[PDB]
């Protein structure tokens, strides 16, 4: 038994468990269920405390802070409508693999269930985009249930647990002893399985003519995965091509790399995996934006398995993900990083891969990422600045991060960049949430104080989000807004082109003026409409101390491509073309009745 | 039988002819990927209005302001995942103050349910606690049928919110086969014996109060009945926050609002009366008090078989849940009101009850320190002169306010007259309700004067709503009662946890900038020379406009009943407690507050 927290309030054994759990920074927003809690770590020195204008912006810098440090984001809020406005954070959190512990206060334990002032069913709510929850009915099981959490939000994939608190308990003092291991935090024949496995991916692996490593956010969450990511491709000779999330984990400078896979994923990534007899697939889940129509996904793949000789192995660390999209020949279960380095002296060196690099530079040289740059007089293009800005924040020789919200101008940043090092893209990518950026960039900012982060923006996605600019000069969080301002949804804009005839039903908001906002949010704001400017501004932008927006206008209707949709095989894309753009566009004026 | 008017239609364009059979005239949603067949369908539709906000909170609010302020269900449509998701606090909200409305959320095809797909949340298990009811519509031929049972169960019994997730590849999908005709268009004796009951227990009254709630206005004839049976009867008529403007406030039988900073007379005469109509009232937390000292006379006139409480409740679940009733009138209140009237004897005068009443209104009015030279403005008097300014206009006035002190000064000092013309967030108490709120009742209502008297703190919540008024040409006026503080959280700190304030304290962005920055006019006011003609100004600014009013801090709402206080062992004012207070904070806080 443990008698050292007798006396303490349930606030204060709180407070004492953060410390217990490495916890340094924690984002919440006061209220009436919660307060006890708050009276507890009201000074404390314990942890750093950033206060947004809204919980869902708690929610969100929580998650760009656990993205960015590889900690879990701690959020503190309290209950009813503090509560239901962290549920969009935990879906996307959920849905991202982000390791995230929630605390919301709850109404007494006695006005449960009595349609009590602020109350709400959050473990009930929350069942469903957590992966684990929990209501302490009592201060006692208080330590118990904090460790639990994060134990279950940091292991296996991690993911967003939720802690209800209800004020009698945060408030109540523990009269009572309790359990010592409650208040610590943290098979050979299943390893033998494991190393069975991977002595069958080995055999495998020396056997393929065509191999491709299909990387995700797995190797990522493991300090030493996209080492040994490159020590396989290398001693292999392995082309590496990542999924959105699993960008920044493979250098792509190596001349091994193939960039990213998928629905607008470079067109030499797409036929690759498409041509290639055996699919190293480590830390990725196969979602829907990565495979194209299952049923063409990876052909040669699965003719190399019908003989034998081939097919896909995947490192997972989740049962759940095994087996769910496509059949594997191999399934190495547990930390794809670790597993890696068990396998590394299971791997023939090889010589070279001439045949497969040849066809693999064809395709290379056959499909960059072209689009309609700048002409006299045209607006500037949002992949122009993207390539830019990569090179002007490079250049700087900072550490740098960058996070985006959602739709195109997200799509072209993941493009446009040259990804090089591990933890500097930060986006919402399963569940896909407007907003993101912002917060993202501040939690961000907390969690790298020395790093220059770039929050790629949309300017609907800048709307949704918008107030937690002043959070940012509350919380002394430097960041740099790059707004690509095309007055419109476009990623909604692009589907209705593509797919209801150039209807565009609702997807263009009114816009308020960005400078004087940011100005009124206490920030130096920055805009550029002219090609000869953009250079200049983006290097004032960069260079800027403080927070800083700069908006660029660019031009509008522009769809981002390759694109593979619909019924579509990796390998069926759509592939830009000058010509076709501009017939579109008239067309799009006719439609529209010239109204776009 | 069967019908066949919509075959050949996509579920998208059913959805569309949907909304007119429902005589939908304003849609508030926000366009997404899963959403797309039935955003297609109502592109440029006539049928129907349709409000576009910056999120899609924004569209939840803007729905429960129009339906709060119209009668009529507020309707949304969003997309699937983070859409869905990001409207579950308007939900909750709506679930909490019994609001119509009809949430229509895009999901994924049903052959990608399951399977972790991309923007894919399960929003059915998500909303079950947050709507009367939900529902996945599984093939475009039974649309029709659910859609009119969601406008159905969201319009009957006690009013609520309810959801209809729509997959993509349902909405998209083209009705072949008719479908039922039915499907396709929108004891007794107990309850007598209770309005029996309930008429002679009233005959027998002594000292009977009409405790009404939001009920009342549940029903177009309701504020007139209640008014009828308190002159018919001569009852005196208290009311919670949400059945505010059921009752004219100028009238000498209103007891204003009782409940934790209710009226200190309302709530003497609660405690005080042999008898208690409920009419339309759940007996919240916040009204009640502590609940063992809630009506101890009620409760002894029921001892003694005289008096005790009559409960007119439309939800079963809500009778005797708080409160053990004497009598309880299942059903509409209004109607059962109605049906009760004649058994009623026309009470001529009750001297003594009334002369008891108005010596607590003469010792105990809404007291608090006003304005000295040179001293800040005080909340209050802002209120005060609003409300006056506002109803000098003589045009029909909505308002609508965000949560916390504000929402309580706003209560409290402004004079109450009519019906459906105050929008606050109460059961749930959700910040940043205001804008939002205001825009969608300015929409319901075009003709109307809606005011927003918002806090600093709720305001920034969701002030990116401010140029979605612009575009909806709502012309809101924005009131922001600046006090740089989360002043409701801080009152309790102040009262419980020896003034530690633990980040109640954000950093406000420039107000009027803001305003300037989003398309609206803005005004500010420091000093109280000016307060007056910046007002008028305010509300006769044609478009939308913004007006942030600096005032005093750390000011407490008063009177108060919290903790195990009965109703009657409230707070009151005092103006010397007052400044012993706020030396002891300077001390507390290092002269920092
Ligand atoms: C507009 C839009 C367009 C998009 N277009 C694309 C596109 O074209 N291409 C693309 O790639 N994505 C795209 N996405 C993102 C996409 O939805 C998915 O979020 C992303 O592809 C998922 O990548 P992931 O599988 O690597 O990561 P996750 O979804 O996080 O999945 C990681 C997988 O790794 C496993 N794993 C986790 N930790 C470990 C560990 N330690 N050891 C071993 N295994 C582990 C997990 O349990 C899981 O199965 C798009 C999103 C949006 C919003
Ligand atoms: C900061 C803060 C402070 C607050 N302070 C106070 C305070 O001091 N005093 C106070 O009064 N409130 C206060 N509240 C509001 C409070 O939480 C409750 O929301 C409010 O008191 C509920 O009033 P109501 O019962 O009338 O309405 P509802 O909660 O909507 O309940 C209505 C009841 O009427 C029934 N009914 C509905 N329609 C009909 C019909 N047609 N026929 C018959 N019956 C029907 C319902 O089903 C239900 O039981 C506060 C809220 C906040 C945010
Ligand atoms: C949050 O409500 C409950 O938890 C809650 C719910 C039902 C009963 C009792 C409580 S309580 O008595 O434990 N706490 C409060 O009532 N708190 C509170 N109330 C207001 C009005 C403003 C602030 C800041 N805090
Ligand atoms: C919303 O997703 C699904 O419903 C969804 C989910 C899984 C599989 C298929 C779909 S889908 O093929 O029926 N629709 C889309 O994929 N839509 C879409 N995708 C992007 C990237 C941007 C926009 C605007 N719409
Ligand atoms: C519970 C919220 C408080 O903050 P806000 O600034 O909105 O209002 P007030 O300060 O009037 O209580
Ligand atoms: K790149
Ligand atoms: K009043
Ligand atoms: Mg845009
Ligand atoms: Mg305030």
């Amino acid at each position: 038994m443990d008698t050292s927290f007798v006396g303490l309030t349930g606030g204060q054994i709180f407070n004492e468990m953060m410390s217990r759990q490495n916890v340094d920074t924690v984002f919440g927003y006061p209220g009436g269920a919660i307060l006890p809690v708050y009276d507890a770590i009201h000074n404390s020195d314990k942890f750093n405390f950033v206060l947004p204008k809204h919980e869902q912006g708690a929610g969100h810098m929580a998650e760009g802070y656990a993205r960015a440090s590889g900690k879990p984001g701690v959020v503190l809020v309290t209950s009813g409508p503090g509560a239901t406005n962290v549920v969009t954070p935990m879906a996307d959190a959920f849905a991202d693999g982000i390791p995230m512990v929630v605390f919301t206060g709850q109404v007494p334990t006695s006005a449960i269930g009595t349609d009590a002032f602020q109350e709400a069913d959050v473990v009930g709510i929350s069942r469903s985009c957590t992966k684990w929850n929990v209501m302490v009915k009592s201060v006692e099981e208080l330590p118990l249930r904090i460790n639990e959490a994060f134990e279950i939000a940091t292991s296996g994939r991690p993911g967003p647990v939720l802690v209800d608190l209800p004020k009698d308990v945060t408030a109540a003092i523990l009269r009572n002893p309790i359990p010592t291991k409650t208040t610590l935090p943290s098979s050979r024949a299943q390893d033998e399985f494991v190393m069975q496995s991977i002595n069958k991916a080995a055999d495998l692996i020396n056997l393929a003519k065509k191999p491709v490593l299909y990387v995700g956010a797995g190797i990522l969450n493991h300090a030493d995965g996209p080492r040994l990511l490159k020590e396989l491709s290398d001693r292999a000779q392995i082309p590496v091509t990542t999924t959105l999330q699993g960008l920044g984990s493979f250098d792509q400078e190596d001349p091994k790399s193939l960039d990213m896979l998928g629905m607008h994923g470079c067109a030499t990534a797409n036929l690759a995996v498409q041509n290639a007899d055996l699919i190293i697939a480590v830390g990725a889940r196969f979602d829907d934006r990565v495979t194209g129509n299952i049923s063409k996904f990876a052909p040669e793949a699965r003719r190399a398995a019908a003989e034998g000789r081939g097919g896909i192995i995947h490192f997972e660390v989740s049962p759940k993900n095994i087996n769910k999209v496509v059949q594997t020949q191999i399934a190495v279960e547990g930390d794809a990083t670790t597993n890696l380095g068990k396998m590394m002296s299971k791997i023939f060196p090889v010589k070279e891969r001439s045949e497969w690099f040849a066809q693999i530079n064809k395709w290379k040289k056959e499909y960059p990422y072209a689009y309609m740059e700048e002409t006299p007089g045209s607006k500037i293009k949002p992949q122009t600045v993207i390539k830019k800005l990569s090179k002007v924040a490079n250049d700087t020789g900072r550490h740098v991060i960058v996070t985006t919200g959602v739709g195109q101008h997200q799509m072209w940043a993941a493009q446009h960049w040259t990804w090089r090092n591990p933890h500097t893209f930060i986006t919402s990518g399963g569940l896909g949430t407007m907003g993101y950026g912002l917060p993202a960039a501040i939690g961000a900012q907390v969690a790298k104080p020395e790093s220059l982060v770039i929050d790629i923006d949309g300017d609907a996605s800048f709307n949704m989000t918008l107030t937690e600019l002043s959070s940012a000069v509350q919380a002394g969080t430097p960041v740099k807004i790059l707004i690509l301002n095309n007055e419109e949804q476009g990623m909604v804009t692009q589907w209705q082109s593509l797919f209801y005839e150039h209807r565009y039903s609702h997807t263009h908001q009114l816009n308020p003026d960005f400078i004087k906002l940011a100005e009124a949010m206490g920030l130096k704001g920055l805009r550029v409409k002219k090609q000869e400017e953009l250079d200049a501004k983006l290097k004032e932008f960069v260079s800027t101390k403080g927070p800083v927006l700069l908006e660029v206008e660019v031009d509008k209707k522009v769809p981002v491509l390759p694109m593979v949709a619909g019924g579509s095989g990796l390998d069926e894309f759509i592939n830009f073309d000058p010509e076709v753009e501009r017939q579109q566009t008239e067309l799009r004026h006719k439609r529209t009745g010239g109204k776009h």
